[PDB]
């Protein structure tokens, strides 16, 4: 991927910052000092003790006050290295948020075009998110331990030579599983007509197969090299102690000298190995950095903020287009304009009528400066756009299109929009020069009315009426209207129609219609054709041409209960990992004893007596490792033989809710398919790791707390009392040792708002007021994060602290054990060595098993899987509605439908078209089940689809659609997948590609019909996929033929071949074609015409003809 160094990720920093890095930087360098120094003085008293067991009050008080102000300096140095980075981090991520925003705004439409605003504003929050958290704490803990690594080496090169420190001492697995689960998901609706549901699930299940097959193995490789690396420390050990045994007997270095840079270069190697999550965890943020300073940086030569142009005052109303021709930027081949030129001048009323899509909004948009003419001049009273300021441009002009949005604010504030110059009697007189919202709401505050995402919400009249207000408010010169009538209802055109007619009292305003609102509203209309201008005249006159105005119609979650519910099968891995890590547990405190008594055994003169027991306590401390090795081990084996189990269980339940579920639930945004997969990829691998380690976690804790409390008991009272104030006091500081993020949400809301309608806030160039209302919107959450920052880092120091304060609080009682002589000198060395070797996932897989719980555990509008029903026999074909009504589920704000009474019977060619768009494919998915229907009844051969078995009727009726997807699989199996019912031989095949003259291709190349698809193997155009999804879908001979736009989005020349192909099927059984070509229509029995999302006809095409039907304007 694409990073940068750590040039680009501080560029953003003043004197301030700059200072607060470099003090912050010097403290953690102060921390990691401590951090040796600590293990310097434990080794030092060691030895100290060591010589007082065969002169100690006034070393241990020095002990004690050493400990303590190195206590006091962690605390200090922590609190204000973590504040202080925290403080950057914010002040940093404060001026990355103003600047990002900032560019946003300033970048032109294109980038926009060229960028989702969705997955733009995920993009900011997730990127900023991973600047700000790395830069702040997680550069001070690499810091930090960087600097330990050189103490620890400078302190071993310094003292203790050693001889050179002893000569210095799931993805290519799941591949299969994703493309499995990628191509169902993206193809769920090909997936499910055929059927399907079983054969993907088995191969899902294969491909998870393996995928635990390579987990398990990868287990068995990471648990490996965790042993040796263990095996590999008590090595360590045993040699460190073998050569301060040998020196000893030699005579050359100290006791404890070795002991001491033995702690001191593991501490240092075991830290450095701690930074690598924390280093990974930088260079992800330093990547997201990377991809926020490549937006940052950015210039382009469309420009709203450059105070550099003119800005002249006698503004009239000239628009002349000069040869303007433009090309898309993100589709720069097609020519959307060519050669396009008009004059406007200054109180005309003129208007454009063409084809639609082409010419409407590019002429409003060129006007605006959103995108700059490639080539022609656009000139305004005389001036070029060029020249002119784009900011005094796009104030002085009012635009309004079909999409009325109104912004997250009360009616006051979004009409605060119009100009800032607006107060209560400007406001209150711009209202009265809307005068068609004279009255207003409830809460009868006369326009301070909270409107809100849901308060209040307002049909389209309204929203038009306020957006036409706050146009008026700013009186601009020109107007530019993109078909304000639409998307209303049956009583607010005329109220629209006399509010632009009033506004239209001395102003300059264009136009452009095209839909059946009205077409001579305007005075003069001229012709666009494929955005070339045919001519300009005036309506009457246009009349001449008879081709323009006759070709119109005149969640809850749970502690771990289920999941241990779920793996109750797993005795023998759980328990037996279980009590593996209770051994561990077990074990722990019994290293600390036998370490404590090593140590302490070193007051022994003697030759052949330490000889012999220094080699027995090697030999046993190898055994003891060896021990830990295989537990180790076992315990890893277990756990990821339980993890990866509980991964594939699962994921398999996962994938057979999604298969039962019906098509609905998939549209919405939340279950897109990417975000489904990386759902299925992550949430299930964290659930795996979380359940089986907060089990092994626990039970190692409890038991180390249960073993020194026993051995405290043992040793005495004030043992006892020892353990209880010093490792459970711990308890605190070692467990609890470890939003503003909403509050944020409430930003990048507004944020999300800006991003996503930057059409409209470009118009009226509220680029400043949405800044700043961003900016305030901000100013809380900073503080809050300040606050917390604060807080944080007070209870990190304390914590850190702690540990030191617990050494020095052991001496207030280890005075009096050895004065008062109530115990041996052996408690003090076992709690000191036991608190110092005891020195998230959990939350995050919460989250992950709650989503996959609430996932398999749905009640689907229609349940595709479940067999109750009826399985009628031989279907003939007789389709009926009776009045039937539907309603899109996720927008369920525009119904899509209002009545259907369909019919069809056996033979019955009943032809479909669609080209109104508003509802092409939800006829044909209403008969597949995808969605279940509102009202009214589907008859088929004397019974309805509500109670009937949904997997026999999508068996018996094949469905074509216009996106062939093919399988990346051999053709042989692609075409075998039509029928899932029953295994098919290679006859039933090549009958498929006779009936759809695809065999001619498949012949020549010798691969035949095992040739791999894919994409490096045999690649196909659009015409050969469509042809074998022809064949796919006909394998099965169903009884009811249904295709969508067919013969669509495709070559001109394969148009006739699979045309034919398609009356080569539609032989003997009945057909329902929403094919737009009417050469398709001209040899059908009878047809309905879709037009408003009802139907409007059912006869035949003479018929249709000879009363001037839809298709006879619909021509072209």
């Amino acid at each position: 991927l694409p990073m940068v160094g750590p040039l680009a990720l501080f560029r953003f920093a003043d004197g301030k910052d700059i200072v607060l890095i470099f003090m912050g930087t010097v403290m953690s360098v102060a921390h990691g000092a401590v951090l040796p120094l600590m293990c310097i003085v434990f080794g030092d008293m060691t030895d100290s003790f060591i010589k007082d067991s065969m002169t100690l009050q006034e070393d241990m008080q020095s002990f004690a006050i050493y400990y303590s102000i190195m206590g006091f300096v962690v605390l200090v140095a922590a609190y204000m290295q973590v504040s202080f980075w925290a403080l950057a981090a914010g002040r940093q991520v404060r001026r990355i948020r103003k600047l990002f925003f900032h560019r946003i705004m300033q970048q032109d439409i294109g980038w926009f075009d060229v960028n989702e605003t969705g997955e733009l504003n995920t993009r900011l929050t997730d990127d900023v998110y991973k600047i700000q958290e790395g830069i702040g704490d997680k550069v001070g803990m690499l810091i930090q331990a960087f600097s330990t690594f050189i103490t620890s080496f400078i302190i071993g090169f310094v003292k203790g030579w050693k001889l050179t420190l002893v000569i210095l001492a799931e993805q290519t697995a799941y591949a299969k599983a994703g493309a499995v689960a990628e191509e169902v998901l993206s193809a769920i609706r090909t997936v499910f007509a055929f059927s399907g549901q079983d054969r993907e699930i088995k191969r899902y299940h294969k491909n998870l197969e393996d995928a635990k097959n390579m987990g398990i193995k990868k287990a068995i490789s990471a648990n490996i090299a965790m042993g040796f690396t263990f095996l590999m420390i008590y090595l360590s050990y045993a040699l460190a102690f073998w050569y301060g045994s040998i020196l000893i007997m030699s005579k050359e270095y100290t006791i404890g000298t070795v002991l001491t840079v033995f702690f001191v270069v593991l501490i240092g190697a075991f830290t450095m190995g701690q930074t690598s999550p924390n280093i990974q965890s930088f260079a992800s943020a330093r990547g997201a950095a990377h991809k926020v300073y490549s937006i940052i940086d950015n210039q382009p030569c469309i420009d709203s903020y450059s105070d550099a142009g003119f800005k002249p005052d006698s503004i009239k109303g000239n628009i002349e287009f000069r040869n303007i021709h433009f090309n898309y930027p993100s589709r720069p081949d097609v020519k959307i304009l060519n050669n396009m030129s008009l004059s406007v001048k200054s109180g005309q009323t003129i208007a454009l009528v063409g084809s639609s899509g082409c010419g409407k909004s590019t002429t409003i948009q060129l006007l605006q400066r959103f995108y700059d003419p490639q080539e022609g001049s656009v000139s305004i009273d005389t001036h070029d756009i060029r020249s002119l300021n784009v900011r005094y441009l796009r104030e002085m002009i009012g635009v309004v299109s079909q999409e009325p949005i109104l912004f997250a604010t009360t009616i006051a504030e979004n009409i605060k929009y119009g100009r800032p110059d607006v107060t209560q009697q400007e406001i209150e007189q711009a209202a009265k020069e809307a005068n068609a919202y004279d009255f207003i709401m409830n809460l009868p505050d006369k326009f301070e009315t909270l409107v809100g995402d849901r308060g209040t919400q307002m049909s389209g009249g309204q929203k038009q009426r306020i957006a036409i207000a706050r146009a008026l408010v700013r009186n601009p010169k020109i107007l530019l209207l993109d078909e304000a009538t639409s998307a209303l209802d049956a009583e607010s055109e005329t109220i629209v129609q006399a509010a632009l007619d009033k506004v239209r009292l001395g102003r300059t305003t264009i136009v452009v219609a095209h839909r059946l609102s009205t077409i001579r509203n305007a005075d003069v209309i001229a012709g666009f054709h494929k955005g070339d201008v045919i001519e300009l005249g005036t309506h009457s006159q246009l009349m001449e041409k008879q081709g323009v105005y006759y070709t119109l119609v005149t969640v809850p979650p749970v502690s771990f209960l289920k999941v241990m519910r779920l793996n109750l099968s797993e005795w023998p891995y759980m328990a037996l990992g279980t009590f593996c890590a209770i051994i561990n547990g077990m074990m722990q405190p019994l290293f600390a004893v036998i370490f404590s008594k090593i140590i302490a055994v070193f007051a022994e003169p003697n030759q052949e007596i330490v000889r012999q027991k220094s080699e027995f306590f090697s030999l046993m401390f190898a055994a003891i490792g060896g021990v830990t090795f295989v537990t180790m081990f076992l315990q890893g084996f277990c756990f990821g033989k339980s993890g990866e189990l509980l991964t594939l269980k699962l994921r398999l339940g996962a994938f057979k809710s999604m298969m039962r579920q019906d098509l609905g639930w998939f549209d919405n945004p939340k279950n897109s398919v990417g975000a489904l997969t990386t759902r299925l990829a992550t949430d299930a691998a964290q659930v795996q790791g979380a359940t089986g380690v907060r089990m092994a976690t626990l039970a190692q804790n409890i038991a180390n707390l249960g073993t020194s409390i026993i051995i405290s008991f043992v040793y005495g009272w004030e043992l006892t009392l020892l353990i209880l104030s010093v490792v459970p006091i711990m308890a605190v500081a070692g467990s609890v040792q470890m939003e503003d993020k909403k509050e944020l949400e409430k930003a990048g809301k507004i944020a999300t708002e800006a991003i996503e309608n930057i059409r409209t806030v470009a118009s009226l160039t509220r680029e400043p007021k949405f800044e700043s209302l961003y900016q305030e919107n901000l100013h809380v959450p900073y503080k809050n994060s300040q606050k917390k920052a604060h807080v944080y880092g007070f209870t990190f120091s304390f914590s850190q602290a702690m540990i030191y304060f617990a050494y020095a609080g052991c001496f207030r009682f280890g005075a009096w054990l050895i004065k008062e002589g109530r115990m041996d000198a052996e408690g003090v060395y076992l709690v000191i060595s036991a608190v110092l070797f005891g020195a998230p996932n959990y939350a995050k897989a919460k989250m992950s098993a709650s989503h996959l719980m609430m996932l398999m555990n749905r009640e689907p509008a229609i349940d595709n899987l479940s067999e109750e029903g009826q399985s009628p026999d031989k279907f003939d074909g007789n389709v009926r509605f009776e009045g039937v009504k539907f309603n899109y589920p996720s927008r369920p704000e525009v119904p899509i439908l209002r009545g259907l009474n369909l019919k069809v019977s056996k033979g019955e060619t009943l032809a479909l078209v669609g080209s109104s768009g508003c509802g092409k494919s939800t006829t044909i998915q209403l008969l597949e089940r995808f969605y279940d229907p509102m009202h009214g009844k589907v008859e088929l051969d004397g019974i309805s689809a509500k109670q009937l078995n949904i997997h026999w009727l999508r068996s018996q009726i094949g469905i074509v659609s216009q996106e062939p997807v093919l399988f990346d699989c051999t053709l042989a199996e692609n075409i075998a997948y039509g029928d899932n019912s029953r295994t098919v031989t290679l006859e039933e095949i090549q009958a498929a590609a006779k009936a759809a003259n695809i065999h001619s291709f498949i012949e020549n190349l010798p691969q035949g019909y095992d040739t791999q698809a894919g994409d490096k193997g045999t690649q196909l155009s659009g015409g050969q996929k469509q042809r074998i999804a022809i064949a796919r879908a006909i394998l099965r001979n169903p009884k009811l033929l249904l295709l969508d736009e067919a013969t669509s989005a495709l070559d001109t020349e394969s148009e006739k071949v699979v045309q034919e192909a398609l009356d080569q099927a539609s032989r003997g059984r009945t057909c329902i074609v929403v094919a737009h070509r009417l050469s398709t229509i001209q040899n059908a029995d009878r047809i309905a015409v879709f037009q408003a999302g009802v139907v409007v006809e059912q006869g035949t095409h003479q018929q249709l003809l000879a009363k001037k039907g839809i298709y006879s304007m619909l021509v072209n």
